C-alpha cells in the first residue's frame, strides 16, 4: 500500500481552516480551480488553537476551526474531481509562537501543565479527526506537523498513532521538520515519511543524500507534506519563513521550484511532493504579479510545476 503508492503529484488546501470558511461558494471555487492543474492529491489542512506554548488545552471544533460537516463537505467535493484526500489536522498558538516550540516544565499530571496533559488534549483531537477521515473516504492521514519539541516524547507519539490506528485504517503519516528526518525515533509507527521540506535554493543539491539514507535505513518510502516557497525577494534562502519581508519576485519562487526539481533523483525511495499551499479564498490571475504568498496560482512557478508534474503523469 505504502511501496505500491503512486507517485504524489500534491496540493494543501484551506490553511487555518477557520470556522465556516469551508463551507463557502469561494472555497468551492477555490479547490474546482485547484482541480484544473495536474494534481493527484490535495490534503485538507486546518489548525486548532492553543492559548500559549505551555498551555495543555486545545481547542478545536467550532468556533475556531471548520467543522467536521465543512469538512466532508471539502472532502466530498475533492474525492468527485478525481483527487486522493490527505487530512491534516494541527496545532497553531495564538500569541503567534510556532508548534515546533511548545513546552511543558512538567512530564506527568493530567491536571497539572504537563506533557501528559497536553497529550491527552493532542490525542483526543487526533482521535476525533482520524474518526473524521474514515467517515469521509480520507486516504491519508497526518498525525503530526512540525511539532520539533514534542518528538523526544516518544512513548506518547506511539500512544497517540496507536488511537489513531484503532479509528483509521489508512495511510498514516508524521510530517517532521527539515532536518529532523534523522532525528524522528517513531518512523516504524507511520506508514510513511514526511517532511516540510523548506530547504534553501542552494542546499537541494546536498540535502538529497541524507534523505536518501533516512528513507532507505528505514525500508519506508518519503514524500514532502510540505514544500513551497513565497513568491519575495530573498525568499528562496528561508523558504520556511512566512513572514520574511521582501518586495513581490515571482521569479523567485519559481527559482525554489527548479532547483528542487533539479536535484530531486528518480529513485522508487521518493513519494512525491505536497505543495504549500492554496487558499480557501484565491486571488483572480490577474491579481497574482502582486501577491506575495506561497500560492503558485497565476505565477510563472505555476507552468513549472505544471510542467513538472504533467511529465510525472505521462
Ligand atoms: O519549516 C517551517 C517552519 O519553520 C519555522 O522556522 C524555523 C525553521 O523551520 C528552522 O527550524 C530554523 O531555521 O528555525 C526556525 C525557528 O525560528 C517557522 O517559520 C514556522 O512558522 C514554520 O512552520
Ligand atoms: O511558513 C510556511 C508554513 C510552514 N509550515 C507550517 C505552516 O504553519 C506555515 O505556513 C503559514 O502558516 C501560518 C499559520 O500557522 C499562516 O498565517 C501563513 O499564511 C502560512 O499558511
Amino acid at each position: 500500500s505504502a511501496f505500491d503508492l503512486g507517485f504524489i503529484r500534491g496540493m494543501t488546501f484551506g490553511f487555518v481552516g477557520q470556522h465556516g470558511t469551508w463551507g463557502t461558494d469561494e472555497a468551492r471555487a477555490s479547490m474546482r480551480a485547484l482541480a484544473e492543474q495536474p494534481f493527484n492529491w490535495v490534503t485538507l489542512a486546518f489548525a486548532g488553537l492553543m492559548e500559549h506554548p505551555g498551555d495543555p488545552a486545545i481547542a478545536y471544533g467550532p468556533p475556531v476551526t471548520v467543522s467536521d460537516d465543512e469538512i466532508a463537505s471539502m472532502a466530498e467535493l475533492a474525492h468527485a474531481l478525481g483527487l486522493k484526500v490527505c487530512l491534516k489536522p494541527t496545532v497553531n498558538c495564538r500569541d503567534g509562537t510556532w508548534r515546533g516550540e511548545i513546552r511543558f516544565e512538567k512530564e506527568h499530571g493530567p491536571d497539572l501543565e504537563s506533557w501528559e496533559a497536553w497529550f491527552g488534549s493532542y490525542s483526543d483531537m487526533m482521535a476525533h479527526y482520524a474518526h473524521v477521515a474514515k467517515r469521509t473516504g480520507c486516504e491519508m492521514f497526518c498525525v503530526g506537523c512540525e511539532m520539533t519539541t514534542a518528538e523526544p516524547h516518544e512513548a506518547m507519539w506511539r500512544e497517540t498513532i496507536a488511537r489513531v490506528r484503532t479509528e483509521y485504517d489508512g495511510l498514516v503519516t508524521y510530517n517532521c521538520n527539515h532536518g529532523r528526518e534523522e532525528h524522528v525515533r517513531f518512523w516504524d509507527a507511520v506508514d510513511l515519511i514526511s517532511s516540510s521540506a523548506y530547504y534553501p535554493i542552494d542546499r537541494w543539491r546536498d540535502r538529497v543524500p541524507v534523505l536518501r539514507e533516512v528513507a532507505e535505513a528505514h525500508e519506508k518510502p518519503l514524500f514532502f507534506m510540505e514544500v513551497g516557497c513565497p513568491s519575495r525577494s530573498g525568499s528562496g534562502a528561508c523558504p520556511w519563513d512566512y513572514r520574511h519581508p521582501g518586495a513581490v519576485c515571482l521569479d523567485e519562487q519559481a527559482r525554489f521550484y527548479e532547483a528542487m526539481f533539479a536535484a530531486m533523483p528518480d529513485e522508487p525511495w521518493f513519494k512525491g511532493y505536497m505543495l504549500w499551499e492554496w487558499p480557501w479564498k484565491l486571488y483572480p490571475r490577474e491579481a497574482a504579479s502582486e501577491d506575495g504568498s506561497y500560492c503558485i496560482y497565476g505565477k510563472p512557478a505555476e507552468d513549472v510545476v505544471a510542467r513538472a508534474f504533467s511529465a510525472i503523469a505521462n
